[PDB]
């Protein structure tokens, strides 16, 4: 009788909760679970694996759960004026006569003859016969997009993939209530006094301020920046990465906005500034925004300034958040009896919206290698190679944006391109010039939306690198070399062209606007 009796949670935002419901909902009755909890909504993104993987799991559908989180539609993320020069601004600039954006949807591209949609625009694009954008030739989602049109129609016919927008705290409260009424978490709102630990250093039992000792046997470290347990209590060291990637900072709000005028977009926006990138997470009747910068290229009163100056807004009569970030990952997320899950584990600027992600992994990775009361050492040593491995490989990533951007306006743009190249990033690169694919998928999206570890395996896909790479201007020296030898499959392929087109106009044309699928949720 090894099995784990009692866990204890400590921190109560939305990664508390989330480990705490998925834990509950996979333990039943075996464990006991304990959750020790001791400010502008800003909005946070998502990918579309969180239905699947995460509400799902707990029997939640998302008519149920929206509703509870001003939650909206997420169908891409959109880069604005990443290519071109100049203040930050809302509006995309002009580029060759094109407004100075694109997208990054979801889903997977798909063949002809086994080869990628993406390598038939490249081929185009070489021949001389088009000049349309990656995104535009190879994703009906971009001219919905434009026409801000639901992901679906109104009677939850499914139109493209999509993911969400909502207010991480409304959240939390939901799936603090669905844990404490349904699943029997047991909810202790005090703060954490001391860690009680053992002769080998694992933790017996957290302390409250109360003198209540709350004895577990496993303990998730879900508080945030502060990592209390992991790196205060545990003292395993973090490792700063922001050499690599150098925005340190935001400061953010949430703008009321009158959704009748233009409608609600179903993107987040990333837009580009002279020190760093503002999102724009926008929702029913309000968006979130915030400026992340570099506190080594910009004063907290300038971004302050730029910030609202981009909105309109009267700096001084403004409420603003003003937060310094902790970018990186603790050498290991599971040391002995400790799992840091959340902000307390790692933290990437949300340029990709992995925030909800990495919680969401691992969570499910915990499940995958859940311990006994004797932690074999090969269970924490795999769950620290997946979390290491997904944190590094979207880190390398994210800096791709900024090394691959054209900008040298500034001195934040400039300095991106002085920074050293990972070498498995300057793989992909070169292959990216030489025609080929980079990390192709090679099964459909049932397969790779309907398991997670499916997508895990290859999380950033070509469709993806090919988003960023031909968005930010980059293009190969020349099309795939085989391509030259199938003159018949180049023809042939011109359909799935022709087939995208028409799905543009047909998604314009017969889906309902954004704003429309929201008021009828809400
Ligand atoms: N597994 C993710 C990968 C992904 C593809 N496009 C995006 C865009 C953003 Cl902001 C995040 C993530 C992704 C998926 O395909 O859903």
């Amino acid at each position: 009788d090894n099995r784990i009796n009692r866990i204890v949670i400590l921190g109560g935002g939305t990664a508390g909760w989330m480990t705490a419901s998925y834990l509950a909902k996979a333990l039943g009755d075996t464990v006991t679970i304990t959750l020790l909890e001791a400010r502008i909504g800003v909005g946070e993104a998502t990918v579309p694996n969180l239905q699947r993987v995460f509400f799902d799991f707990l029997g939640l559908r998302e008519e149920e759960w929206m509703p509870e989180c001003n939650a909206a539609f997420k169908t891409a993320v959109k880069f604005i004026n990443w290519r071109t020069p100049g203040p930050g601004e809302a509006k995309a600039r002009t580029i060759d006569g094109r407004p100075d954006h694109f997208y990054h949807p979801f889903g997977l591209l798909p063949e002809h003859g086994q080869v990628p949609l993406s390598h038939y625009w490249a081929y185009n694009r070489a021949a001389g016969t088009t000049d349309e954008p990656f995104d535009y030739a190879c994703f009906a989602e971009t001219a919905a997009m434009d026409a801000v049109r639901a992901p679906k129609w109104l009677d939850g016919r499914p139109a493209t993939r999509y993911a969400w927008h909502f207010d991480a705290h409304l959240v939390a409260e939901f799936l603090r209530r669905h844990a404490t009424e349904r699943l029997n978490v047991e909810h202790v709102q005090g703060e954490m006094q001391q860690v009680l630990r053992d002769e080998r250093g694992f933790i017996t039992a957290l302390r409250t301020v109360e003198g209540r000792d709350l004895e577990g046997d496993l303990f998730i470290d879900c508080s945030g920046f502060r990592g209390l347990l992991i790196n205060k209590a545990m003292e395993e060291p973090f490792i700063d990465m922001n050499d690599q990637l150098l925005c340190n900072r935001a400061v953010a709000t949430a703008i009321k906005h009158d959704d009748d005028a233009h409608g609600v977009e179903p993107y987040t926006s990333a837009i580009a500034m002279r020190s760093g990138w503002s999102w724009k997470i926008p929702m029913l009747g309000r968006f979130g925004t915030g400026y992340v910068y570099s506190s080594r290229f910009a004063e907290k009163d300038e971004a302050t300034l730029d910030f609202c100056r981009m909105w309109g807004l009267d700096p001084e009569n403004t409420p603003l958040n003003q937060v310094a970030f902790r970018v990186g990952r603790n050498r290991r997320a599971w040391v002995k009896n400790c799992v840091s899950i959340g902000l307390a584990s790692c933290f990437l600027e949300p340029l990709e919206s992995t925030g909800i992600y990495f919680i969401t992994a691992a969570i499910y990775q915990l499940t995958q290698h859940f311990p006994d009361r004797t932690f074999a050492l090969a269970l924490s040593d795999a769950f620290n190679h997946e979390i290491e491995a997904m944190f590094d490989d979207t880190r390398d990533f994210i800096q791709a944006h900024f090394y691959v951007s054209p900008r040298t306006d500034t001195p934040f743009w400039k300095a991106n391109k002085d920074l050293h190249l990972p070498e498995q990033m300057r793989e992909k690169i070169a292959m990216y010039k030489a025609g080929l694919p980079i990390n192709a998928p090679v099964t459909d999206e049932s397969t790779y939306y309907g398991r997670f570890e499916a997508e895990f395996r290859n999380f950033w896909t070509n469709g993806s690198y090919y988003c960023i790479f031909a968005g930010l201007g980059l293009r190969p020296d020349n099309p795939l070399p085989m391509l030259r030898h199938r003159p018949e499959q180049v023809r042939e392929a011109q359909a799935l062209f022709a087939g995208v087109k028409d799905k543009q106009r047909e998604l314009v044309e017969t889906l309902p606007s954004n704003l429309e699928f929201l008021r009828s949720l809400h």
